[PDB]
Parts: structure tokens; sequence; C-alpha cells
């Protein structure tokens, strides 16, 4: 699969499957993994990331929204896929035919539903109780009871299970979190009353599993962990097992020059070299989500820390380096070269914000090239799929 | 082509008819416009943009990488193509084959695509030349000559245009921008003088071709004019018409519910409701480009600017609203709705950054909906092709 411009990012899919047999080792062993792709599998790639993390013994997958899903199907895979946020009621028949359960936690869903039913397909559906996230699911008992009167009228929906999610359990303290669980028990009380049996339940995501007993219920929602990076810096201390970071991101100097003292580099001049200096450029912009604000930030060439220099542009950025080095010359973005590395969550600290966010928000115009047991077994670009 | 979740671009192919329209009959009648396509047209879709911009009589486009301009092509476009950014001498023979014009301005680029010649593709080249960006291109008068010396060996590259770029057009005070017109008219000569015939030269971005007089020579380059966005604020007072822009951003209100005093909304609790609260819920999040920085930004809700609460998730986020609306109710993140607009550049000004970065960083997970005299003609989702 080709790729003309010399800017990539590398997916290790042996770091991958090392953490989702590590969580499964950690966990009991009658409790399922969800491996969670949705944001291109956190920058990483739906499919590959989808079938490695089955490989490794992941049972399950989840996705954002419904789309998501049917790249999985469309790939062939046929493990259950089950989409955490919130679908439209007009994705009752679709979901239905494509095997994919749904999110469903209101009434008005249900009403709507029942309106756009084809009468061909029955539908898997796990219900979100909301415990504190405040982002969607249910939160009240006469809601709940609301929801399941209406769930009578629509017995081509069928409850597979039943899940709550966590807003602090990457805090070092309980308080929050310990409020949330009381809060979620009384909740599948509130179902049990009702006569609902929940079936399967989860509650978990990457910091929950890795830190609390008496929270894997059925099964985990692992994301995070599986592409080896910390939910947070704080918990880092207290994680019971090395993560392995499974994505780095790497260019080439694709022009370097001599540049003289006191002339301008990029928009609005906002560097200016102070001596006669070697200025390199490389193919990747904020375009590839490589944004403005990593601007002074020091990426690596030749195991060395060098900044980029004057703004960085759509498409390309510069850098000061002390010597020259030849054209081709590697460039790293987010991983090692030789003793040096660069996490995606140091990239997150300058950036002001988290690792998620850095590594999801690579642009689909930077390919993927994936590596298993050392050799290139894949290279996905989806600017040639167009 | 369809969608599964409630979120989606529109792109009024009107407007950017309408500038592109616009611009041809402001500049002289024989100067060309390059329609600048790379980023995913800014956002936009490379695609129907090149379409349009060339039913509106721009002649050719311009995008920053091969495998950008390998997307135009398969679509059908047969339009000149240049690539603006720096490219691998690997990709000699495919540009040949692919009728792609690349910039070359490197002895050591033409040495290694000698070595990798098809010896039977011609490939088509314009010479970059640094004036003052300081990004690419070249900048000494030894430098060019021994450029020109390593083009003996290469009869099958073969000079379609000279170019270089302003980094200060859209800065009102013009004295860096008069340095960058003196420097180029110091390089044009020596390439004169060294025997070559420009053949066409361009250098004017959207910003300079539309302040400056002496500017156009035989084709100007047209990116965020076309988009219908000012390239600053600072100039925007004094562009000579007025810019259509053509991108707007919108989703639905996915969940909505009451939320009692003291409660929290999202991740780490950064936000508590200070009494009872309507909060809504969107699905749109950081993987789509939204990112955490614009938590507290103001989106609009039924005419009203409403405040996003709590951490922006990377699927998802919470909006306070004064009073409760049904759930399918329309969120307009960039765009319009009754008197009230967001222009991208307010996004941008939140954010800390600039319009350009925020409309290209609007994810691939994102479906385009194309309108052309008020209905929709195309719709592209990108999750479709994988
Ligand atoms: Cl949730
Ligand atoms: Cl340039």
């Amino acid at each position: 699969a080709p790729f003309y411009r010399d800017t990539w990012v590398e997916v290790d899919l042996d770091a991958i499957y090392n953490n989702v047999t590590h969580i499964k080792e950690f966990i009991p062993s009658d409790v399922e993994i969800f491996a969670v792709v949705k944001g291109n599998a956190y920058g990483h790639d739906y499919v590959p990331v989808a079938k490695i993390a089955l490989e490794a013994g992941a049972t399950r997958l989840a996705v954002a929204f419904l789309d998501e899903a049917l790249v999985l199907r469309r790939a062939g895979i046929t493990a259950p896929i089950l989409v955490l946020g919130p679908s439209p009621p007009r994705d009752i028949n679709v979901a239905a035919e494509n095997d994919v359960a749904l999110t469903v936690f209101q009434k008005e869903w249900v009403d709507e539903a029942i309106k756009l039913w084809d009468g061909s397909s029955t539908m898997k559906y796990h219900i979100n109780f909301d415990s504190g996230m405040g982002r969607i699911g249910i939160r009240e008992r006469k809601e709940l009871k609301g929801f399941l009167k209406s769930l009578e009228g629509a017995p081509f929906l069928e409850l597979e299970g039943v899940y709550t999610h966590f807003a602090t359990a990457d805090e070092v303290e309980t308080s929050y979190f310990d409020k949330q669980y009381n809060t979620f028990l009384e909740q599948l009380s509130w179902l049990k009353e009702f006569g609902v049996d929940p079936k399967f339940v989860h509650t978990a995501n990457s910091a929950a599993t890795l830190r609390f007993q008496g929270i894997t219920f059925n099964a985990v929602r692992i994301g995070i962990a599986m592409y080896g990076l910390s939910p947070s810096v704080e918990i880092r201390p207290f994680l019971p097992f090395k993560l392995e970071p499974a994505l780095s991101l790497h260019t080439k100097v694709a022009h370097i020059k001599q540049v003289i003292k006191g002339d301008g580099i990029s928009y609005n001049v906002t560097y200016r070299t102070k001596t006669e200096e070697w200025i390199a450029t490389v193919a990747i912009g904020y375009a590839d989500g490589w944004l403005r604000r990593l601007q002074g930030f020091e990426v690596l060439v030749n195991g060395k820390r060098v900044p980029i220099v004057g703004r960085v542009t759509m498409d390309q950025f510069m850098i000061h380096l002390p010597c020259e080095v030849p054209l081709g010359t590697k460039v790293t973005l987010i991983g090692r070269q030789g003793d040096e590395y660069i996490s995606a969550t140091e990239v997150a600290e300058y950036s002001g914000t988290i690792n998620y966010e850095i590594i999801t928000t690579i642009s689909f115009r930077v390919p993927r090239i994936f590596i298993r047991n050392g050799k290139v077994v894949e290279v996905i670009n989806y600017l040639n799929d167009i």
C-alpha cells in the first residue's frame, strides 16, 4: 500500500497484544474485555487494533457511533460491537441488520424506534446508567421506570447488558468514585425491583480496571491502557505492570539550510535566527493534527532534543539543529531515538491537553505502518481509499 | 451516501463558486487562479471544492503532497495540479505517470531523481524561491546556479513555473513584504542571468492578491479566501469585497436532562451546576477535531449562545441551556442561527489559534453535506470508504 510523503505513524501490534494479554492476566478469568476502538482506535486505526485485541483475548469491541462499527463489520470482524455514544432512533434497522448493539436509555428513543422499525430485524441494546459522569444514561428511578414501561411496546429490542462509566477513576482520591459506585448499586437495585435481570454488567475503564477491587463485574472496557498509555500522570505510579506504548510518529528532514543571523522563519516572522543556524523542514503540519500550539516543543533528531521554530504551517514545520544532517534524516515526534523517548503524554503536557487527544487527532492524511514480530505486516493510507 | 450520527459539516458550494468568481473578476483577466485544496480542501473536502472552483474559472489546483493530488486524479479531475510542499525523490515517476507537477528546488533532489527515473517518464516541476518565508525553496545565488547545473543531467525534468510565498501579507504594515518582493525580484534576475525563462510566475496568496498592486504575475494561489474567510482579523477591514464563508458545523441534542444543584458534569467533575440546570449532550468531541480547549465556548441553540460545560470528551460534550428543548434540536458550532453567527474565526480566537487550523482539523469522521443552489447534491462520508 503506497504513500508518497515521508511522514508516518508506526503502530507496534506486539505492544497492543501485550497490553491486552497483561490486562486479561491481571483481571479475574471469568471477566471479559471490550477493546474500545472509538476515535479511529485512538488514532491507531479501527481494524488492525480490533483484530489484534481479539487475537490477544478481548472478546468484544466498543465504538463511539454506528459508522465506526460498520467499518469493523465491513472488515470481516464478527465479534460483538457495542456503540457507547448516543445514536439516533433512525439507526435501529441498520444496527440490527449489522449485528451491532446500541446504547439505549430514553423512552423517547424507544417511541421513535417503534415507529421506524422495519419489522425484519431484532436489535440488541445496553442500558447506560449515569451514576455521576453527567453525560448520557438514565439517572432517576422514575425515569428508569417509564423507560421500562415503554420497552414493553418494543419486543424487537433485546437487552444485552447494563453499564455505567466513572468520571474520576484517574484521580488518586476516591470520594467521587465511591459515590458513583454507590449510586450505580442503587440503580441496579431499582432494575431488580422492576423485575429486570441485568444479564451482563460492565463499569470499569482502564484506570478503574487497573486500580480497584470489586469493579470488574462481567466485563471491563479498555481504551487507553490497551494503547500502552497511563490514564493520568497521578495514577501512573500505582499501575500494577508496565504499559507498552503502541504508537510512534515520525518524519524525515525534507530540506536543510544554513540561515544567516537575523533572518525570519515562517508566518509572521515569529522566529529569527540568532547566529548562522541550521534550519531543517519536515513535511507534517497542523492539517495532520500536529497543531500550532506545538511551536517551541522539542522533537528528536539524531537522539537530540531540538526545537520547532517559527509558526507551524498546515503541512510543514521547521526545526533548529546544532549541525548539518543529510536530507532523509529521521525526525521523531512521538517515540524513541537512542536513549531518548518522547511520550504522547509529554506532547500533551506541552500542548496543555491530555494524551488521548494527541493520539486520536493524528489526521487521516498520515499513513499508518503496522509492525508485528518486528516486521512490517500492513500499511494503511486512508487517502488512497477515497 | 449514508451516515448514522447526527453530526455533520455543511459545505455551501454556492459560496465557494461565488468567492472564486469574485476573485477572478477582481484580478486582471489574463491572470490564472490556482485553487488551493491542501488539507482536505481546508476541511471542506478535496474533490467537490476542486470541482466547483474549476467550474468557477480557477484553471489549476495546488496541494501539499503527492497523495492529495492522486485523490483528485482518481476523481477524474484533469486540470493541472502542483504539489506545493517538499516531496521525496522517490516520487519522480509516480508524479509523472499521474500528470502532477512537483515543487523541486534542491541539487540533491535532482541527483537522486536521476538514480530513480523510469527512463520513460517526463516530470513537470516548479521552482520555489524562498524570498523570506524560510520554509522551503532556493535562497542563494550560488545555490540556484548549482541547482540549474544539476538539472543538465535531467532532461526528463521540465520547468513549468517559478514561485515564491509571502510570510506577512496578512499584516497591515508592509515592511517585511516589501523586502520579500525585492528579494524575489533579485532572484528572478539571477534566473534570467543564468539563461532561464520563468515561463509562468506566481507569488500571491489570498491576502496578497486581495491587497497589493503589481503582485499577480501570471497567476495567484488562493486558499482561505475561496472558503470565504479573511486571512487575518487585521486586514478584514481592508478587503475589497465581502467574503462568503462556505462551511458550517452542526449537531443535534442527543440527550437532555435537568441536573440538580451541585451535581458534576464530565471527567474530573470540572463543572458543577449552580442550580437545577438543563444540560444537553451532543455527539461530537475531540476525535472530531472539536478540542478540549473549547470548554467554556458558547455554541448556538435556538438562536441563543450557550456554554459548553465540563470537559469535552472524545465523542461528546455537554451544554448548559436556559430551557428544556426537544431531543433532536439543532446545535450550531460554526454557522448561522437566526440573527446569530459563529465564524470559524471566533472559534479560533477562543481556542488561541487561527481559523485555518479550526476548519482544516475537522476530522474524517464527520460527514460533509454539499449544498448547490440550496439543494443537497452530494454527501461524502469518508468512514464509508474504509
Ligand atoms: Cl457515559
Ligand atoms: Cl514556501
